[PDB]
Parts: structure tokens; sequence; C-alpha cells
């Protein structure tokens, strides 16, 4: 009942899954494979990611996408996100107290997963600490946009040196008020799901593999390749935006027609034996590859950077504060987040 490219058996891609081909229609292409998934998001010109909407880089093709881009690539660099470590730390050490102060048992999601991505974000944009709680509530809900026309009116006004105020000093000309409000709106949507997704499932997936938690704590090579493969491995995202043939285009020895629309699994191309040999095999010491988890090509993600960061300082501070965590009762079913756009789990009821 649920669509062929979201089903999941686990951390893996359900059986019905695997079992499709490298190409096929589906009732809609699925591309099922590493090299053809590569194929379609690294073709911008002939697969376009067009179907409010302003602002949204996803609905944006060349020179459009190019321009708007530009303007929010430098606010996202690994460097600008390292900025952001203290409060991000901040935010979970909260978050870990929340779960402390409830003692064991107590849900993870609800009380961390669920919680660290927002505040995260909240602080990316430069939301006002007090008005964090309520412009959270707004937005996870379906005033929120009243909001940030004031947030962007202040900063076009009087600059600060954050992300949105580093824009308008630079390019406050060639942006508008609209465009900001779009972008904030959509950062908003690309890093809470995906992001809540990872923290609840990589949790998991470390309890499952306990001897690969220490990698965390290494220097800073051996906590980002554990992240990374974290990242590899569960491929949260189903699918990226679906991609519309712009005209006949022959992928994979098939035909694909102008209008028609391509899905690309990226569990599966993350999956794919052509990507690793023991691709379904988590570990965390090995060297990271071209997986397709932040997509691939001109769209690839924006919050890579503080994704690998947030969920490092996530892991990291979780089990120095909790040493002996662990289920509940270790028998306890998992419960996996199945409706929205990224996997990840609704509860997890951890002891320590
Ligand atoms: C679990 C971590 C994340 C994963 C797995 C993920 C996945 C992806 C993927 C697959 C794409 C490509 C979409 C496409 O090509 O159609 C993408 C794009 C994007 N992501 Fe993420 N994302 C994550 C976290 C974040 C965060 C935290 C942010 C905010 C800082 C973010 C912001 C964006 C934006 C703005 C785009 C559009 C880029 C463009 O179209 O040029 N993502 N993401």
């Amino acid at each position: 009942s649920p669509p062929i490219h979201t089903r999941r058996q686990g951390f893996d891609p359900a059986d019905e899954l695997r079992a499709a081909g490298t190409l096929t229609k589906i009732s809609t292409w699925l591309a099922a494979g590493h090299a053809v998934v590569r194929q379609v998001l690294g073709d911008h010109k002939r697969f376009s990611t067009r179907r409010e909407l302003v602002g949204n880089l996803m609905d944006y093709d060349p020179p459009e996408h190019t321009r708007l881009r530009h303007l929010l690539t430098p606010g996202f660099t690994q460097r600008r996100m390292r900025r952001l470590a203290p409060r991000i730390e901040e935010i979970v050490t909260d978050r870990l107290d929340a779960m402390e102060q409830a003692g064991p048992p107590a849900d993870l999601i609800e009380l961390f997963a669920d919680e660290v991505p927002g505040a995260v974000l909240c602080e990316l944009i430069g939301v006002p600490r007090d008005d964090q709680a309520m412009f959270l509530q707004l937005c996870h809900r379906h005033a929120f946009a009243r909001y940030l026309v004031a947030m962007m009116a202040r900063e076009r006004k009087d600059p600060g040196d954050g992300f949105i105020g580093s824009i308008v000093a630079e390019h406050g000309d060639t942006i508008t008020d609209e465009e900001l409000r779009g972008v904030c709106v959509q950062l908003m949507l690309a890093g809470d799901d995906n992001v809540s997704g990872m923290i609840g499932l990589g949790v998991l997936a470390l309890l499952r593999h306990p001897e690969q938690i220490a990698a965390l704590r290494g220097d800073d090579q051996s906590a980002d390749r554990a992240v990374d493969e974290l990242i590899r491995y569960l491929t949260v995202p189903y699918a990226p935006t679906p991609r519309t043939a712009v005209e006949d285009v022959m992928v994979a020895d098939q035909v694909i027609k102008e209008g028609e629309t391509v899905l690309c699994s990226l569990p599966m191309a993350n999956r794919d034996r052509a990507l690793l040999p023991d691709a379904d095999r988590l570990d965390v010491t090995r060297t990271p590859v071209p997986h397709v988890a932040f997509g691939h090509g001109i769209h690839h993600c924006l919050g890579a950077a503080l994704t690998r960061l947030q969920l490092r300082i996530a892991y990291t501070a979780l089990w120095r504060r909790f040493p002996a965590l662990q289920l509940a009762d270790p028998a306890q079913e998992i419960m996996f987040r199945t409706s929205t756009p990224a996997y990840g789990l609704t509860s997890l009821l951890v002891a320590w």
C-alpha cells in the first residue's frame, strides 16, 4: 500500500524495493542504482526540479538557481558552521538535561531527536532565543510568516553579521525580503525532518553496533568518517526532488520521454554494490565514498556541513552523558517513522 521507494525493512531497503531493476516504470520512472541516480541528478539541463516557492532552491533551474545559491553558499561552509558549534553543544546539553531530569526511562525521540534540529535551525537563521520557542511551535504545526517579515525588516535596515545580516550587507540590492523569507521557510523544511530522522536512527544503529561508538570521540577524521558512514548506511531521504525530463532522453538504454518524471531511490543507490562491495554493512572506519544521501550535482545539500557537525555533537555528547545508554526493554519493537519524507523513529524509549 505505501509507495515502493518509501518501503524499508529495518535499516535496509525493503525486499520489493531491492527486487526492482536499474530503471523501471512504476505506478513515473524509478532509478534504483548508484550510476543511474548520479546520471539523472547530475543532468540538470535535461532533468528539471521544477513542478510561495520563492526562495525554494529545489524549485529553481539555472541560471536562476545559480544566482540564488551563490548568495547562500558562503553561509553554509564547514568553517562558517563551525562557529555555531558552541550553540549546538548548548542546545544538545539542554536536551540531555531534559532526559536526565525526566530520569530513566525516557523517549529519546520526543525529548532529544525531535527537538535539537529545530533549535539549531533557529540559531542558523538568527531568531532571538526568547522568540525561538513560539517560532518552532508555529512552524511545526503546518503569524509565522508575519514574524519573518518583521525579522527581515530589522536586518535590511540595520544588518548584523549572522546569516541574514551577512547576505543583506553584501548583496542587499540583488535579494528581496520575499526571497529571504522563502529561504528561511525552506531551510526549516529541508533541515528538520532529515536531521531528526538521523539522530534517532543513528543512535539505534550505534546501539546495535556498540564497538563503533568510540570513533565519535577520536580525532576530527575519525568522528567525521563515523558520521558520514551513518549518513550513507541509513540514507534517510527516500528520494530527492522529482526530476522532470525537459526533452526525450536515453537513460540506461531506455527512452525517458518529455514530461515524464524520474524518482531516484537514494537508499538503493547507497546500497549499490558498485559503490561498496559490502554496502549493506555498517563500518564507521571505512574511507568515505561518493554516496548520494545529500544528493548529487548542483542541488547537492546546502546543509551538509551543518548536518555533519550537528550529528557529531549530538551522538558524542549523548554517550558522554549516558555511557550505559540502552533500550528500556531489550525486546521492545522498533518504532519506525514511515509517513514523512525522511525515514526515522517515532519513539525510542531508552534507559541509562
Ligand atoms: C540528515 C541530513 C540531510 C540530508 C540527508 C539531506 C538531503 C538532501 C538532499 C538529497 C538534497 C538534494 C535534493 C535534490 O537534489 O532534489 C538536499 C538539498 C538541500 N538541503 Fe538537505 N539534507 C539534510 C539536511 C539539511 C539541513 C540541516 C539543511 C539546512 C541547513 C538543508 C538544506 C538544504 C537545502 C536548502 C537544499 C536545496 C539545495 C539546492 O536545491 O540547491 N539540508 N538535501
